[PDB]
């Protein structure tokens, strides 16, 4: 038993709810946090924007630290930091960015990271501003990831179509 609430189940271990990322981390104080996140850090926006505000800049400090010492995440990579007020630990997950190019099939070896965590709070990857299709993000996820995944979805109106036309 754990302390999500209002999620509707997708299947054994996927569980996706119409929420804020950011209110749903306040309220639940996960383990862990996904953020969508970019090779350089750099949470400017979407998501990882939005996090970040909430932890006062915090997390874009310790990220510039990590990258200073450590260059750059790949594409289908991450790292796992602080999770500030948020959560315990933030899993920076970054997927391909369509609008830069990058190949959707990074999209599965990004959510494998997902898989080295045994229950994670996330958004979907690539999904947003990163330019995929979110119904292949959240067919990607539910092949992908075997631990328990929690997925906020923020547009309510996506929401409902990823529940209608879930497979
Ligand atoms: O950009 C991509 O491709 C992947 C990232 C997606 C796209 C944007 C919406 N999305 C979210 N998902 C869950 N909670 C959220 N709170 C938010 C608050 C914001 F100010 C902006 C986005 C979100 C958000 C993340």
């Amino acid at each position: 038993v754990n302390s999500f609430s209002g999620y509707l189940k997708l299947t054994d271990n996927v569980y996706i709810k119409n929420a804020d990322i950011v209110e749903e981390a306040k309220k639940v104080k996960p383990t862990v946090v996904v953020n969508a996140a970019n090779v350089y850090l750099k949470h400017g926006g979407g998501v990882a924007g939005a996090l970040n505000k909430a932890t006062n800049n915090a997390m874009q400090v310790e990220s510039d630290d990590y990258i200073a010492t450590n260059g750059p995440l790949k594409v289908g990579g991450s790292c796992v930091l602080s999770g500030h007020n948020l959560a315990k630990h933030c899993l920076h997950v970054v997927g391909p960015n369509v609008n830069k190019g990058e190949d959707i099939q990074l999209l599965k070896s990004a959510y494998e990271n997902f898989n080295q965590h045994e229950v994670l709070l996330a958004p979907l990857l690539s999904a947003g501003i990163f330019g995929a299709d979110p119904i292949h993000s959240l067919r990607v996820c539910v092949d992908t990831v075997r631990t328990n995944v929690y997925l906020a979805v923020f547009d309510k109106n996506l929401y409902d179509k990823l529940v209608s036309s879930f497979l």
